[PDB]
């Protein structure tokens, strides 16, 4: 049957549906202009197990070539496209690090990484300005903020961080070539559901709206490790129920987009929506994408009546407890251990 000779004319960007097979897939390519008959590809595929689990996704392809070529464009890892991982605990803003090493790049540069496609000869990505742009200016509808969100969206104005948590850590896919209104909101879209999948809307926790807990996550994801998650979550509850201030670093340094460091004084002091040595109370947004741990930790804290915690030493024991005098000296003993500074 005829099938295309030659190399092709446009490069383009191709979608697989998900629920595609391989018979679909071969009458799409006939139909986008890629191959001159469906069965040019699905001969060509047959015993390929690289096209036999192809995943849902992007793909830069081209139109008018052979079959077999077809195929191993579509096998090859290279040609994925719109293919983005958030690591746990990112931030939208790329993060400094001014322990002197390296800056952690944040959502938006992720996002634009992904979003590039080598288009005959032209390299085409969205700019993580223009993300962050959509991100300042957007209404609700056009970003697909979800219900739960939409009170916390709406009391921060202007501000790009309006969206801080709603891209949640996973691996997603989106179109490099939409807008980039139209990818934020698929990121959130694919966020909400995987959120709605770990618990955040159907969790029994007094008190708590399902933004709260989602705060609650990002503070734990940033103060703590995995392993004391659910009781640093306890901590936070019981100083809310005490009119306590959290006192978290990572809220101060949160807004100046700084990594896990010492803060002085007048940091400490700045009145922001986010700052906890201030304010009584939860940060205004989430400080970070969450791991699905933490997110568990927020919705099932652990029993019990700790206050305050402190990691004493190198193996990151960390001590928790409600008695403010034991605290006092679980910090000193930080301070003979080597992990904490004599004087800040």
């Amino acid at each position: 049957v005829t099938d295309y000779s030659g190399s092709g004319v446009k490069d383009f960007v191709f979608e697989v549906h998900r629920g595609d097979t391989t018979k679909v897939i071969g009458q799409r390519l006939k139909d986008e202009g890629v191959v001159a008959t469906p069965s040019a590809f699905t001969d060509a595929a047959a015993g390929n197990q690289a096209i036999a689990a192809i995943q849902p996704g992007f793909y830069k392809l081209r139109t008018k070539i052979a079959g077999k070529e077809a195929v191993a464009r579509l096998a090859e890892q290279d040609n994925r496209v719109g293919l983005l991982v958030i690591p746990e605990g990112r931030q939208l803003d790329d993060v400094s690090a001014v322990s002197n090493g390296a800056v952690t790049e944040g959502i938006f540069t992720l996002i634009a990484r992904a979003s590039c496609v080598d288009l005959d000869g032209d390299k085409h990505c969205v700019a993580a300005s223009d993300l962050r742009q959509a991100a300042t200016t957007a209404s609700q509808g056009e970003l697909d903020v979800p219900d739960w969100a939409s009170n916390g969206v709406n009391a921060v104005r202007d501000d790009h961080r309006r969206i801080e948590g709603l891209i949640a850590a996973g691996r997603w896919d989106f179109d490099p070539m939409a807008e980039p209104e139209q990818i934020l909101a698929s990121l959130i879209r694919e966020s909400n559901a995987q959120y709605q999948q770990l618990g955040l809307l159907s969790s029994d926790a007094a008190g708590l709206s399902p933004y709260q807990v989602l705060v609650v996550a990002s503070l734990l994801q940033r103060e703590a490790k995995p392993r004391d998650f659910a009781k640093v979550a306890r901590v936070v509850y019981n100083r809310l129920a005490k009119h306590q201030k959290l006192e978290f670093d990572s809220t101060v340094n949160y807004p100046l987009d700084r990594q896990e460091v010492a803060t002085t004084d007048e940091d400490r002091e700045r009145k922001t929506l986010w700052n906890t040595y201030v304010s009584q109370g939860l940060s205004g947004t989430p400080i970070s994408s969450p791991s699905p741990e933490a997110l568990q930790a927020a919705e099932r804290p652990e029993p019990g009546d700790w206050l305050y915690f402190v990691t004493i030493d190198a193996e990151g024991t960390t001590l928790f407890t409600a008695d403010y005098n034991e605290h006092l000296a679980n910090i000193e003993l930080a301070k003979k251990n080597g992990i904490l500074d004599s004087a800040r």
